[PDB]
């Protein structure tokens, strides 16, 4: 169940390629200066490009973002789809923080992606919803008020979930928001979840919303 990680000599020689990633999203890690992968990276990546399942245990500064983002990019470009993934946030500043990476990493390649949180007015939101970006990034509150109110916009199209931060996401008392987003997204998806440990209430919700996940934990 538990993903090799990775030691020494492999932190210190391997390449986005080696692990699968497509050119022209190696390209733009070099842009990035992202010129070797992390660990969570070189744990995560090959599987998720596999088709697997992730629960990632893991904190900001591990680039756990990459971790997910370029799989998902990498699928984007093999698929063009809009509405292709959702990634949840427990707060807006990593919501924000999320986006800058998927812009930073695919913005050249054409990729569109929405944040969806509080603190902004719901018409401009409605509107980047109605113009079907790529990638929805969202604390789950806001989501539903979309999904219950704005003409039109559903996530039937879904072809990746990431829940990030997982522990705080439940730990902010969304957990029915959760339950209510995972009711009307397809079964039929990948997922990501990513939290700083695992608990119980972690547990409860990996076995909702994974499938056959494989575990990869990194201390940095
Ligand atoms: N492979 C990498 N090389 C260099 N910097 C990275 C890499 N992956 C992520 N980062 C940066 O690490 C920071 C923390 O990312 P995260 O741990 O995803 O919150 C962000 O500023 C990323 O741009």
């Amino acid at each position: 169940t538990e993903a090799s990680q990775p030691i020494v000599e492999e932190e210190e020689t391997k390449t986005f390629k080696d692990l699968g990633v497509t050119d022209v999203l190696c390209e733009a890690c070099d842009q990035l200066g992202w010129t070797k992968p992390t660990k969570i990276q070189i744990e995560a990546i090959p599987l998720a490009l596999q088709g697997r399942d992730i629960i990632g245990l893991a904190e900001t500064g591990s680039g756990k973002t990459g971790a997910f983002a370029l799989p998902i990019l990498n699928a984007l470009l093999e698929t063009p789809q809009r509405l292709f993934a959702l990634v949840l946030t427990p707060t807006r500043e990593l919501a924000f923080q999320i986006s800058e990476q998927f812009e930073a990493l695919g913005s050249s390649i054409g990729v569109q992606s929405a944040v969806i949180v509080g603190g902004i007015d719901s018409m401009s939101q409605s509107l980047a919803l109605a113009k079907k970006p790529h990638i929805i990034i969202a604390t789950p509150g806001r989501l539903i008020d979309h999904l219950e109110n704005t003409k039109g916009f559903n996530l039937r199209a879904l072809k990746y979930l990431v829940m990030d931060e997982a522990d705080r996401i439940l730990n902010m008392d969304f957990e029915t928001e959760v339950d209510k987003i995972l009711k009307v997204i397809p079964r039929d998806r990948k997922t990501f979840l990513f939290s700083a440990t695992m608990t119980k209430k972690v547990q409860k919700l990996q076995r909702a919303a994974l499938k056959n996940p494989v575990k990869c934990a990194v201390s940095s």
